[PDB]
């Protein structure tokens, strides 16, 4: 342990804890290797993550992750997260990028874990990015502090995940469309942030939601960037009766053979939409994996079609 001597757990007030989530001392050998480890929740009841902390090395920390689930993929001190993140679903709690914004939970949003629909472990994957063969061991120890309280929050924030299968890029068309859409019916769900993730053929992704025929911009962005949460300048409320609608541009430009949306020879096309819902009403996943309108792309705004390059 880099000498720190912070202990996992740190009480707070009477309610409230810390918890220190660090790599436990590790030393990567070329750049670009993303580890993983996990952290179990001290409590077996319900809890409330109401912020974060970055602890990060200036001098090598490209990006952090973490995410909450019931089954980390090892139960190792750390791995490498090619193997695996999860092997239930890995619900994405937090976001680091160096120089982009970090991106804070709104005045009385917490996620919900523990009890009995919460996840119960976090897991945490350090991406390395600028590596010198000289350092030797070195020895890393970056991560996160998470503040946790157990006063029940007004509102309860959530992952809505918009994800594409059906869809092949044929190799060499310039620009080749994937267009997602299911109906929102649940409660009132606000959008306050957004990630965007796909493979190196991505050129933008954007994410709507359509009521009555109209278009409200949700968040738009090339994939290619450092994939943090992205605020969204001002909330968007999505309502029983919405339907929330996607599309992500690709390229087959340069490549040999037909292109799928399923491993690294694969493509993807994930929109993570980061929102708060109030706390009676709430659930802390959704997930769409479909395109039920796609007749209503034809009018989508033009901005959804043109480059950030």
């Amino acid at each position: 342990e880099c000498l720190g001597t912070i202990g996992p757990v740190t009480p707070l007030d009477a309610s409230d804890f810390a918890l220190d989530i660090r790599m436990p001392g590790v030393t990567p050998k070329e750049s670009d290797t993303y580890f993983c480890m996990s952290m179990r929740l001290p409590v077996d009841e319900e809890a409330f993550v109401i912020d974060f902390k970055p602890r990060a090395s200036m001098d090598t920390v490209h990006h952090m992750l973490l995410f909450g689930c019931n089954m980390p993929s090892s139960t190792g001190s750390y791995w490498f997260c090619d193997e695996g993140t999860c092997t239930d679903k890995a619900n994405i709690l937090y976001a680091w990028a160096r120089n982009a914004p970090p991106t804070r939970l709104p005045k009385g949003v917490g996620f919900r874990v523990g009890g009995e629909t919460g996840s119960k472990y976090f897991v945490l994957q350090v991406h390395y990015g600028d590596i010198s063969a000289f350092r030797d061991n070195h020895k890393d120890c970056s991560g996160v502090s998470v503040h946790l309280t157990r006063v029940p929050q007004p509102l309860i924030a959530g992952m809505y995940l918009m994800m594409s299968v059906d869809t092949v890029i044929p190799p060499g068309e310039k620009v080749v469309n994937a267009d997602i859409s299911c109906q929102y019916k649940m409660y009132p769900m606000h959008v306050f942030a957004y990630r965007v993730h796909t493979h190196h053929l991505g050129k933008v992704v954007s994410g709507y939601r359509v009521r009555n025929g109209q278009w409200t911009l949700i968040g738009r962005q090339n994939p290619q960037l450092p994939q943090a949460f992205y605020p969204v300048e001002h909330p968007v409320d999505v309502t029983f009766g919405d339907i929330l609608a996607a599309r992500c541009v690709f390229t087959g430009e340069g490549r040999t053979e037909a292109t799928h949306i399923g491993t690294s020879s694969d493509e993807m096309c994930n929109l993570y939409i980061m929102y708060y819902m109030e706390a009676k009403y709430a659930l802390s996943f959704m997930t769409c994996t479909k395109n039920v309108a796609p007749d209503m792309f034809r009018t989508i705004p033009a901005e959804a079609n043109i480059p950030i390059p």
